[PDB]
């Protein structure tokens, strides 16, 4: 029941049925970034897939529709006019999950066409001996925000197609970027610069989807290497990117980052899941799960009236969709 009503009271809060979009936050003066919007839409998804109440997932299944509804007519359906390599992809992502709950071939479309798009003209030998570049206008990086979810969209669309040319991609990309934006003890790196090298920033959506790419890899290829890898970046983050009482950092004032907790939760449920039906890692499973449940009531206890978490965790006017979207997240794992 928390996952419903947390849902609930952000789509009360911050759903605009009319541009069928998400509000940026709780003055309704704006709607979200294109980029955060399709982590809106997951997080739609993801309570899709956690409720069982039959009218609420009908509702959500139909939001799922109306998100890319609204976004489309803002931004139309061909989204490779946007410089950001990173952007096409995280819409990419969300259209081959939306393609597995609806069936509808528009979202396949969109998935496949703009999958290819990145990966096919956007990959690079050369420039640190591999990886896709951030942009599509100036190719000056190669990131973790690009790297990671694109080996993850090629897993979904593996999944969907079985066509080993996703798996392929997914491998080669995945291997990549454990070699050039990790310290090979789970520490994930911002991003590869030219003329400069690696920017060994951690954050925490691309812990997250470094942790995700890694469990979907263990998944279809069976490697006990890749859920080893897994481990190490949740370890990491656990340790690393917590204050002195292990709840997650707030990682604001930068937009982007200020909601990334959303991204990192939703890969830490896979990794959850995968170490209860396996049972590998028992020792740690047991610590993690300890401290995620931690983190989540800490979250909850700031939660306001209208049943609203603020990004900021540790601690108590506007409230923005991106930061308040963690919260209802952890709760719909
Ligand atoms: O420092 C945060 C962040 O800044 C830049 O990316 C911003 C967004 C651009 N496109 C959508 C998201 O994927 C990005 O967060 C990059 O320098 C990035 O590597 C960095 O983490």
């Amino acid at each position: 029941s928390d996952g419903d009503t947390a849902m609930k009271a952000f789509n009360d809060t911050f759903w605009d049925p009319n541009a069928k979009m998400f509000w940026k936050d709780s003055k309704r003066e704006k709607h979200q970034d294109f980029w955060v919007e399709a982590e809106l839409w997951e997080l739609v998804m993801d309570a899709y897939q956690h409720t069982s109440d039959p009218a609420l997932k009908a509702e959500l299944k139909t939001q799922i529709d109306d998100v890319y509804d609204g976004t489309v007519a803002k931004y139309g359906q061909d989204w490779t006019n946007n410089p950001f390599n990173d952007d096409i992809m995280w819409w990419a992502m969300g259209s081959a999950r939306a393609y597995q709950i609806t069936g509808n071939p528009r979202y396949l479309e969109a998935a496949r066409d703009h999958f290819d798009f990145v990966y096919d003209t956007q990959w690079d030998e050369e420039f640190a001996n591999g990886g896709i570049w951030w942009l599509n206008s100036d190719h000056n990086t190669k990131n973790a925000c690009i790297n990671f979810p694109a080996a993850q969209a090629a897993l979904y669309l593996y999944d969907i197609t079985k066509d080993e040319h996703y798996l392929n991609a997914a491998t080669k990309i995945f291997r990549w970027g454990k070699t050039m934006l990790t310290d090979g003890n789970g520490k994930v790196f911002d991003r590869i610069e030219i003329e400069h090298g690696a920017v060994p920033d951690a954050t925490h959506y691309n812990q997250g989807t470094y942790i995700g790419s890694a469990v979907g890899l263990y998944k279809a290829t069976g490697n006990a290497v890749y859920l080893d890898d897994a481990v190490k970046a949740a370890k990491f983050t656990k340790n690393h990117l917590v204050d002195s009482n292990g709840v997650l950092n707030y990682e604001g004032p930068n937009g982007d980052l200020k909601g990334g907790k959303t991204i990192l939760m939703r890969n830490l449920a896979h990794l959850q899941k995968t170490l209860d039906e396996t049972g590998q890692y028992p020792e740690f499973s047991a610590e993690f799960d300890e401290w995620l449940a931690f983190n989540i009531e800490m979250a909850w206890s700031h939660q306001n009236s209208d049943h609203i978490v603020d990004g900021n965790w540790a601690g108590q006017g506007t409230y923005e969709s991106w930061s308040s979207a963690a919260a209802v997240q952890a709760l719909n794992g």
